[PDB]
Parts: C-alpha cells; structure tokens; sequence
C-alpha cells in the first residue's frame, strides 16, 4: 500500500528462468554441483526484468509469449514490532503466481494494475520448519510470470504493440507495523468560483491483529510545505473504512499545466507500540469539457496538447528504470506537452506521479483493445482492472479521463461479433466508473457503435497517413466533432525512419485524392493491398512527418471549438505485428527514438508549444544532401523565435519574421545555394518577450553527382569512444557514387572478441535494417579483442571490417 | 406491476424427499408404473414443508429437499418480451428448472430473486418434447432446508430454519425495455422545511434498444402528482439518473400520520408503453449520543415488538391477508417499531409498516453459531446488500441489523472473537457504503459493541435472568456503554389461557441485583440459577405483571430510545420440545392462530388513545382461594377513570396514574362469593367524552384439591361439524384441580379429526393443562368417534363423537 522509508525494491540477487518449471519444488529442492537439479540453468538479473528485452525487436523470432520464473533468497528483518511483511507490486506481465517455499501465496491476472501479497505467515511457517536451516537464515521467494497468448484475457494479441511478460516494474518489500492503511483516498473538489476547496480524507485499516484503538492524526500542507490543518482522532478504531476529516480550504493554490502545485496529507496511526506515517499528495483543480466546445481548466479555455507513450525502452521492454522515466516525461514536458494518454493500459505510479509534478493531464485507460468480447473470466477480469485503475489512481490531479478501450470495432479474437453485447459491456464499465469516481469523464477511442454510451469521444482520424492528405486534417475534425457531445481527438502522426531524409518527401505522394475521410480501417495498417495512401506509398522520411506535423499544428490554432489532440506516440515502440518495417517490429511513429534520442519531429511540436527560445534547424541527421550545381535548396527552421537569420558558409541570407499560418515552418525557411561539398548552416534567433538570443548550427554536404542502382557496400570504422567502436555501411554504385536515396536492407554479423549492441529498436541499434539514405550505422562493444564485422545486403557482395583494440 | 404480475398459486404438486435427477420431474409415467411412485401431494402456493411437522410433538421438523411441479400456460403480451419468475422468497436452497434445463439458482431464505426464462420457454416450445405437453411448459422447482453449518442462519437458532416455496412466486410479462433497479434518494434538510429526491434506475434492455422516451412522475399521499417530466431519448442501458428535485415544505413521514410518496416511471418505445412505480418517503431520524430517538425533531420514545414469519397452520407460507390481519392487530395495539425477527422479511411487511406508521429494524440472518468459511462469508455479504438493496425506498426502515447473539459459539470446533469483528466492521462497511442515510445494528455481541452505530445488549429482566424489578437499573447500567442503546428483546412465556391466584408462587430462590442477560444455558428449562423462565408457572398472570412494570418504568426514562417486546405473536422453534405448547415459543401477546392473549391488552391501555378497557381474566373461568378472601382485580384501561362493580355492587371509582403499580391504579380488592360471580367496569375518558365498559364471568371455588387422580372428559360445544372437547383434571374427591400443569395428550379413532398441531393451547394434541384444564377442537367429518385421553399415571378417559 502506501508507506515512506520502509519499502525496498527488491533489484538484486533474482535469477531468471525462461520457460515453465514441473512445480513449485524444482524452485527449492537442494542441488548439488553438476546434478541432474543443476539443469536448467538459470541466468542471473538485476529487476525490474522483462522476457523480451531483446526478442521483442530481434527480426528473426517470434517475441516470447509463455511462462517463466524468477527465484531470489529474502533477507527478512522487520523493523517493526509484530509486523507485517507484504511484496507490494507495481506490475508484472501478465499471470502471476507467487510462492514462499512451496506455499503459494498469491496469484493475479493483469499485466498493468498494481496488487500485493502479505506473506507475514508463509515466512513465519517456513521459518518454524526443519526445511529453513539449508536457506541459511534467508527465505526462497519463487514468482511464475506468464504472458502466453490468451484469447480469453485483455489486452487482445491483435493489439499493436506487445503483450510483456515478467516482474517489468519495481517488486518491494513493504514492512508495515501492526496497523497501517490499506487504501488512502483525498476527495478533493473546487467551488464555484474556485475560492473553496472541499478535502475529505477517507481511509482503510489494515489491522490484521485487531488491535483496537489508535491514535490517528490527520495533517495537510500547502504547496510550500507549510501546515494548513492538523487533527488528531484519539481512541479511533482502526478497523476497515473510516471517514477521517473533512475541511474547507479558503483561496487553494489551483494545480495547472503551467504551475503544478500540490499539496500533501500527511497521515499518523500511533499505539503503544507504532508510530506509523505516511504521506499522500494531491491538488486543487476544476476542468469541464464544453458541449460542442473546448476543454476548460480552471475556468480558461486549455488547448490539449497531446502525446501518448507506452512502457517500453530500448535494451529493456517494458523494465523501465526510475530514471529512465523521469528522463523521457521531462522530455514530454520540455517539449510541450500538456496532456498525455497512457497508451493503452493503466501506468507505473511513478509516470502518474510525474504527470502531477510537471503538469501533463491524463487520460488512463484498461487494456480491453481490439478483438470483441469474450466470456465471464474475461469479463471479471476488465471490470478489476478498471476499478483497481480508479480505485489506485484516484487521487492524482493529473488525471481527468478513465478509459474504456480502444478500437472495440476489430473483430476476430472470437468467431462471433455481437455489436449489442459490446455496448451491453461498455455500458457496465461506464456505469462502474461513474459509480467509483463521478468527479471525471469516461472515454473510448474508435467505436462508432458504441460513441453514444461514453463521456468523452475519440474517432480514428489519421489524415495524411493511413488515409487521405494531411491538408484534410481540420475539415475532418470539424465533420467528426458534430457527432458527439465531447470530441477529443487521440492518435495522429506518421512513421519516421530515424535519420532517413528527402529532397521531395511527396516523390509518390502526388495522386492521393483528397476529400474522403482520414480514418484507418481493416488493411490499412497492413503493407498490402487497400488505396493509396502515405503509410503504404510514402518514403517514411523524417522529411514528410515533420511537414505533416507542422500543417496539424497551425491548423489548430484557428480552431477555437478544439478540446485538443494527442499525437500518437511520443516514442518509437516495439510491436509483434510490423515484422517489415524499416527497423523490424517497431512502430516509427515516435517524435523521440525508443533510446530517447529525439528525432527532427521533437522539434517542430517544440516551437509551436514552449515559449523557453529555441531555434533548430532541420536535418541534424542529414549529412548528405543532394541536387543540381547551384539548385536552391530548401531550408527549414523550427523555432518559437519572432526573428530568424540564417547564414550558409558566413553569409547572410536575411532576417525572416515567424508566423505559423505561412506555413511551412511558421515562415522560416530558406531557399539557399549550397556549395558541391560541405557546408555550414547556422541560424540566429531572438525573442522578444524574452529579450534573449539563440543559435543553431548544422553541417551538411552537398552532393551533385547522380547514382546508379546499389552495387557494393562500402564499410568503414566512423569513430570510437572507450571499448565501443562506430561502424558505418554506405550503399554505393558501379561507379562508387554514394546511393543517396537508397532503403535497401543491411544485415549486420559479427565473429570474434566483440559484440554488436544490437536488438534496441533503433535505426542505429538494428542488426537487420533498411538503409538511411544509403547509410546504416552500428555501434560493436569491442570487448577489448579483436572481431571481424560482416556487412550482407541482397544480391550484393558481402563486405568486411576488422575492429582491433588498442 | 399488478396487470403484469402473476401469482402462481394453483395446479401445484409437492414432494417431500429429493429426486434422482430432473427428468424424474418430466418423464412419461403411466398410472400403475414405476415412475407413479413417489406419488405427489396437490398444494396451493405458498407453501411451507413445515407446516405441520414443526409443531407436532414427536418428531424432528424436516430438514432436506423437496420438489415442486406445475405445467406453466404461457402467453406473453408484448411483442418480444421477455418471461421471468419472480421469488418473493424461498427456503433455503432453490434450483429451477424448465422442462430438463437449469435456468437458476438460489442461496438465502429471505430475500428476493427472479429469473428470465425467455429462452428456455422458447426453446422448449420449439421441440419434440413440447407436444405430449399439450402446449403448457413444465416447471420444476428443488428447494432444500438441510442443515448446513456453511450457511445462515444457525440451526442453533430459535427459530425454524423453514423449507420451500413459503413467499408468493409470480409470473412476470415483461417487453423488451423494463426497469431492473428503481433507487429514490431522499433526504430531508435542517428545519424538515426542503426535501430532495433523486430517481435512479437500471435498466432491462436484453434487445439492446438504443432510445425510449421515459416519463418520471412523484404522487403525493392522495396519488396527486407534484413533480413531471419526460426525457425524451435516452438510452435505456445500465444505469441512468433520472430526476434530482427540491420538494419545499414536503409532507413528512410519521408513525401517527404515516403518509407516502409514489415514484411512478414510465418507458416508451415505438413498440411498447411500461409503466411501474415505487413508494417513499421524506422523514427526519436522529439517535442523540448517550440519549434518546427524535423523529422528525421531536423525542419519540419506541414502543416496539418483534414477529416471526410463521402463523397456525401454514408455518411460514401465510397469505397477504394473513399479513395485513397481523400488522393491524400491532398498530391497534400502540406499537410504533418492529424488528424483523432475524431476516429479511416479505416486502407485503414492509410496505404495510409504511402505510401504518411502524419505523422498523430488518436485519440478515448471521444468528449464534460464531463465524463459517467462504461460502458462508459470501451469503452474508450478498444477503445484506440484497436486503438494503431492495428494502432501501421503505421509510419505514432506520436500522440494517448486522446479526444476532454472535457471541454464540459452537456451529464450528473454533470460535475466533477477531475474525467475527473483522468481518461484522466489514458488513457494516459495506452496509454504510450502499446506504449511508441508516443505523447498523446488532444484538448481544458485547465484543463488537463498537463496532455499529447501534447496540442492544441482552436484558432480560424477571424471565431469563433476575427479577423484573431491575429493568431499569439494569438499562441504565446498559446504556452507559454504548453510544447509542436501543433495548431489543424482553417479555416472558405465558401458556395461553393459564392464570395463577399466586403469580409469584415458586419464584423464591430468584436473586435480583445480579443482571437480567441471558447467558449460556438460561434458555433451557434444566440445570442453571433460579429464575423464572425455568421456575415460573408460565402463567399469563406473571407475565401481565411483568409488562406492565416494564412499560411504566419506561414512562421514567427520558434518555431511552425505546424498547422492542420478543414477540408479538407466538411462534414455532425446534429447540423447545418440552414447552407448554411442544415447540412453541409463548412469550408472544398473541396466539400463533391470531388469539390475543391478556397481556396485548396491557400494551394498548398504556399505548393507545382509543377508549378501551379490560378486565384482566377474560379467559380464568375459575378462580378460587379461602371463603371470604379479598380476591385482586386488574383493569388494563387508558380511561381516565374507573368504576368497578362486583354482582352489581359498585366497589368505587379509580383514577388512572401509571406509577400506582400494578394496573396503572385501577386494582380492587373484592370478595368472591362461591359459585358464579359477575365483574363489571366502566370507564370514561374525559379528552374524548367517551365512556366504554367490560363484563366478564367468574367462578369461585373455595374447595382445595388433592393431587390430580382423574380425567374427566365432556363434549364442551359444537358447532356444525366441529366439535368442541374438554378435559378437566380432578382429584380423589372429584374437585377440580386448579392448579394443575399436567400435560394431557388426545387421541382420536373412526371417522373424525384432531384439529391439532397449530401451535397453540387449544389446538395440540399433547397439551400442559391450563389451570387443570384443556381443550380440543375435533373435526368429525360427519360420522363417528371416540376420544381416548390420557396423562401419565392416571386412567385414560374416553368420549364417544357421534354426529
Ligand atoms: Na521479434
Ligand atoms: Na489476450
Ligand atoms: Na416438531
Ligand atoms: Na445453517
């Protein structure tokens, strides 16, 4: 539950066992030095762990979908009296049975709710058994996680993204006293005028003993940490639910987007024998969405500014570190952003906790995503995790929308589709979160059938990439809000190969007709069959993303009616369903690298959303462009500057004034000789609300030569730093002219001392991947030995490199 | 909806004993076959397994399955609307078939259930099987009562823990868009001057209609409307709120003026036109700390009782006359309170306490036997919120009782204090969470007093403990405790018909000062401390005493909520074999076949305002002592003033005054003369200018008796084919016995009937006598009997019957 210093994660000492054992014993049984007990061999890790770290993205398997274990001796040594010993997990994919010894002692179904298991009396028994002295004082703790495919079980396999397995976010070790609470929820709202705010502090025991009265003190403090109110309950029972207090604050400090303030409930339980406190923040905010209209925080029109991510990073999966998600929701919120949806399922608290310091609003939603509807397992199994989700959740201003499901319409997990039972369901959810929490809205994306049952509404509008040009993008907008009484438009964007360009990002763009719609349906998504379109005929450049952004984001300045949008993702993702995109199994939507390196996107959401001055120019990964001798070239900046000059090689080419209808690039761009050769692109910006200056400056060269089809790879180390070596492919043809405009598939090998650092999802961390511009890079930890790298690519000769170390 | 609900009463068979499998139910049998056997009894619903065997005296009350079969006609009026059976209540474990398939299931005596069997019947109707069925839809019902410790209530109870369909079952047209749930949220503001209801509903919607319109309409008491509206176009899925609306200088709900609202909802389709409606009402409740009950914000002390559901005759299958009969026989004799006996009750109940000004405390049936599993757990919680679920519109109620004697032990080999007040704070949770505008409540479960918002200890002062002189030291001591005390249960056994000239006679050994609770073993009539529920003649004179000492010690107790008699009216209980009456519970006011006994007419002279007045004695024919004794006489009156007249002769007037103890001040004491003897008394009360009378007649017999040496047998009465029997003990002499107590037993050979095994005095056929007294009513069937009568060590005595 809710405690302070007396949670551990439990990061060390596990070991990982991919695939089932033949029962709990196996787990615990002792084992002598090459015995037939010594097989399986188990392969140590460090939590959080996710079963999929590498094959998730590896192009040549089948990500794993099954059982497998983890086993770790508990160092128990509670600090407290008489106290309790509970595994609080923060989430772990997807079944999960949890063994102390051979007891079982727990179990969930659920890869995205929070649960936890006391195991005060497994340990306890265990420890009285003759079976304790070969543990040497310490207790086997075994978990069995299990992702295997079940159609009965949410989310679908028809999703598009992947289905994790294993202990993917933080287990602690939760040591509580005798009496402790179990559930902590703050019902805060605003009056009217929003100078009253109204706190009711509910709670329930935790009192496995029965102890009978406690001392109970109840204290809040305002943004600045000062206290506001204190009360101290003497004699309370500290049994079940008890309504704690109940108080008026004059004049709250409101929680913004802009100024998150939060204030904090700091509650106390004392006995003879505890003092045991803890602390639950929350914050002061009233929000309304329009009929027909906009979305209103506090009282002023709020433009949503959206994203969405899902728990997934390079190298790891969905075993994000703590570190690794403060990194990427500063990322969010240094571009812009104002409201995020959670993907598709319910979050690690730390990510809701980060919404509420930053300010990003939320939208949070259950994992019941594509595929119908199955029977009363499945059913059971949506309304917890929707009402775990409110129940856990409940108390972070951030969050404004409880989600239903997403795209409810895609049929087949079952051989029925019943739209009326659907509904029936939907209905039951809906009804379920209004009866937990009446104070936010319920929400679905892409269910026409079911667009009447929720609060709030999403269509699928993608214009410019799986339907239609992007230049529909308001007219679709304006048609699909009159459907609904709350429009919110989620999801919109297109993919981007990280680092591939285009001097003509519409090369075969030209013939897609406008004019009939800008949803994606059965086949779209697919890279077969259906009608023209972008993600189907499109390059796939960072070149034609960043223009269709850009049109996205002026449009909705002249769109007053607008709750907002969310672009669909922040980050590249991996999914099982994309075997052959240009980096295997990754959807290449993301404006940030699945290593969060940002792509050129970040910065065109950046200079329309942040008014902290920046100024970029585009094609920081383009090294090479290309054309005639003397051709004007396009250049692009992306800045919130009011004036930009640009310079190419020390020259001026003059001071231009931004304005986002004169689109593209809200009128900052260039059109500039580059010299045959290299170049140096700079640009000089000031703000003047902010009376301050900026730079930026790029590198590019500038090649005329015209090339032939690819005919050898050429293969060379780019640079090294410490054990790791950088090494680059270009394609080039019969006549050694590098292939600038070439995706052809590079396949990276590797024999000898070193290894690729491969398997991240990235287009530089990709041992199979479809060439940028005629480029492929890959980074070889070299081990200190020697390697020979092997470069293949089809119908080509294969090429080599020796790395040496020093 | 009465024009879409059907009771299901006629063309009913019963089986005592479970079947082999369903298609025993419904296979072809011919006459004379295999499948003829177990042959089948014709009931008329409702009906109880019990009715019989929970009184007759010789055996155990059936504990087990029993069966159900009638051939269903079926013609639903709507278009494509849907068929559902609809369970006022069953006991205990029910399971319901249409021809050999299962269609639902049941576990709770007391609530309320329904199943659709739109699918069954149509795919019955559909088959092979449906022609030797001539157009008509078996259905077969399985209820079961056997023990089970898994399950509530307790075998340990006092109380049958009855079998079968003992609630009227009613078939339900529905069409396709209905209403599952209909929810009013009412309160009431500060000065009782602005009310607010909410209407919440649930829809049922298995066609997935995506618009009605719905009409909300709220009738005053005379069903004229104050409040209209129409929602056109709404979705008629799940749950919608419907209405929210200030009703300024709303007309309150009271116990004296009990007036009600009327919810009446309406939903349209192109297809359909339903209506229904549910009652409310607007009233203001509050328990004072350490204090007393205010309805409405005015003190009203409760003046309460209890009733079983179980009536002469029919155990508990009795009828909505039977009901109504009950209920106006309380609100005739002052009560304002009931609790429920120890379950949900039928909703006829509740709606009557609605109507005729009776606040009420319904609890689930979690009674002694201490704490069971999982499945038990899960009764509990599903019968609480059932009840507050469906009883939650009845003004009438203000406590949801969590259970009873819970400190009870030995249903289970342990008995664990924590885990009982873990899972009683966990109901009253969710008690509190469903319906925050109610009390919670329990009885005698000390260490889970802190548990509710309410508490009643045991305080049986003079019966199972102590001498009722200490009732109200004993509540003080009580009341102290708690936050909120409300006293439930207290009274004493009377024998109907049985008075005593020394009520007090064998209550010597009994020690006061020492508490008035029931403990282990009080109940008992063997082993245990002196008192008067095991040393007590039962007679009707002692309890009469009893009542009214309580009552007029409550007149001095400002800071009492109130109090709640056990119970109205005498009830069957399989733990009592050896009582007066074999397995009844007597300490009712009320006989089990609706008799008042004397001590009813104690609770109207204190609690109502009507004129009335009555002679104690009505049924004491003879009574007796020394020539020229000065013989006690008690008038239970609310008149202001009464004169007595013994054989005409005026023994003066009395004034009424509570406090002159016993009968209020209105006791004489008058010679007999030996032989018949006329007592008459009139009353006036000045508020009303009325003047009412009572007349009784009374033997005096001076003779003493020896010990009992005969029995003396006589045709007493008749009345067409009934006829009227009487026993009278003698002695050696021949002198009437009057103070006797041997139980007599009846039997009966040829053509005639015992009318026996109501569970009352003079309707058992093994029978204490009353004052060496006992009567017997015999069906004679229009021919011959003889009546053999027999007491142990004494000759049997017979009388012929001839018609
Ligand atoms: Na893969
Ligand atoms: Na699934
Ligand atoms: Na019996
Ligand atoms: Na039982």
């Amino acid at each position: 539950k809710v405690p302070a210093m007396n949670k551990i994660r439990l990061t060390n000492n596990w070991e990982y066992l991919k695939g089932d054992l033949g029962g709990i014993w196996e787990a615990v049984r002792p084992a002598a030095p090459g015995s037939s007990e010594a097989v399986p061999i188990w392969q140590p890790v460090t939590l959080p762990h996710c079963f999929n770290a590498e094959d998730a993205v590896d192009p040549d398997v089948n990500y794993y979908e099954g059982p497998g274990w983890y086993k770790t001796l508990l160092a128990i040594d509670n600090p407290y009296r008489n106290g309790r010993i509970v595994l609080d997990f923060d989430g772990a994919g997807q079944k999960t049975d949890v063994y102390v010894y051979t007891t079982h002692v727990g179990s969930h179904v659920g890869g995205y709710d929070s649960w936890n298991v006391d195991i005060t009396d497994a340990v306890k028994a265990f420890l009285g058994s003759k079976d304790a002295e070969r543990f040497k004082g310490k207790v086997p703790l075994s978990i069995r996680c299990d992702n295997s495919r079940d159609l009965e079980m949410i989310p679908s396999d028809l999703a598009d993204f992947n289905i994790y397995g294993g202990l993917y976010r933080y287990l602690n070790l939760v040591y509580l006293p005798e009496v402790s609470f179990e559930q902590i929820h703050l019902e805060s709202s605003l009056s009217s005028n929003l100078k009253e705010g109204i706190l009711k502090v509910k709670t329930s025991f935790y009192n496995p003993e029965d102890i009978r009265k406690a001392d109970v003190t109840v204290s809040v403090y305002d943004v600045d940490r000062k206290p506001v109110f204190s009360k101290t309950l003497e004699g309370i029972l500290p049994l079940g639910d008890q309504l704690l207090a109940k108080m008026k604050i004059k004049n709250p400090v409101l929680w913004d987007v802009d100024v998150p303030q939060l204030y904090t409930c700091e509650l106390t339980v004392k006995t003879p024998d505890q003092t045991f406190t803890t602390e639950e923040r929350f914050g002061f905010r009233h929000t309304e969405f329009k009929d027909k209209g906009p979305f209103f925080l506090n009282g002023k029109r709020l433009l949503l500014r959206g994203t969405h991510r899902h728990e997934d990073h390079a190298g790891v999966a969905q075993a994000m570190t703590e570190d690794m998600m403060r990194r990427e929701m500063r990322m969010m919120k240094d571009m812009g952003v104002n409201f995020i949806r959670l993907g598709h399922y319910q979050q690690s608290e730390i990510i809701l906790d980060l919404c509420d310091e930053l300010g990003i609003l939320v939208w949070e939603e259950i994992p019941w995503c594509r595929g119908g509807l199955g029977g009363d397992v499945y059913k059971k199994q949506a309304r917890r995790m929707l009402a775990n989700m409110i129940v856990q959740h409940h108390n972070h201003p951030a969050v404004i929308i409880w989600g239903l499901g997403n795209e409810n319409d895609w049929p087949n997990d079952f051989n029925t589709f019943d739209k009326s039972a659907i509904r029936a369901f939907m209905k039951e959810l809906h009804d379920m979160a209004h009866r937990l929490d009446d104070t936010r809205m319920t929400a679905i994306r892409r269910c026409e059938f079911c667009n009447d049952i929720v609060d709030v509404y999403s269509p699928s509008i993608w214009a410019g990439w799986y339907r239609g040009v992007f230049t529909d993008y308001k007219s679709i907008s304006e048609q699909e809000m009159q459907k609904v009484k709350h429009f919110l438009h989620v999801e919109w964007g297109g993919d981007s190969h990280a680092r591939r360009h285009s001097e003509d990002a519409f090369y075969n763009l030209k013939n897609i007709e406008a004019g009939k719609g800008g949803d994606e349906r059965a086949g779209d998504a697919s890279l077969y069959g259906g009608v023209p379109r972008a993600s189907r005929d499109g390059d796939w450049s960072e070149s034609y993303v960043v223009r269709l952004i850009d049109w996205h984001l002026k449009e909705q300045e002249t769109m007053p009616w607008l709750t907002g949008t969310a672009y669909w993702p922040f980050k590249d993702f991996s999914t099982p369903v994309r075997p052959d995109n240009p980096v295997p199994y990754v959807n290449q939507k993301g404006v940030v690298e699945r290593d969060f390196t940002p792509k050129e996107s970040y910065y065109v959401f950046q200079s329309y959303w942040t008014e902290k001055p920046m100024i970029h120019i585009y094609g920081h990964t383009w090294p090479v462009r290309w054309g005639g001798k003397d051709d004007r070239k396009e250049i692009l900046v992306y800045s919130n500057c009011d004036e930009v000059e640009l310079f190419v090689n020390g020259v001026s080419q003059g001071v231009k004034r931004r304005n986002s209808q004169d689109y593209p690039a809200a009128g900052l761009r260039w059109n500039c000789v580059y010299q045959e050769g290299m170049n140096e692109i700079r640009a000089v910006g000031v703000k003047k609300k902010e009376k301050k200056e900026v730079s930026d400056v790029i590198r590019q060269e500038y090649q005329t030569a015209k090339w032939d089809k690819e005919a050898a790879c050429q293969v060379s180390l780019l640079s090294e730093e410490g054990d790791t070596a950088l090494v680059q492919v270009q394609l080039i043809d019969k006549n050694g002219i590098r292939c600038l405009s070439s995706k052809k598939q590079i396949t990276f090998e590797i024999a000898g001392d070193g290894s690729l650092i491969c398997n991240l999802g990235t287009s530089t961390g990709s041992r199979k991947v479809q060439a940028y511009n005629g480029r492929a890079l890959i980074r070889i930890k070299r081990n200190e030995g020697n390697s020979v790298v092997a470069v293949k690519s089809e119908g080509l000769p294969t090429a080599f490199l020796e790395l040496k170390s020093p």
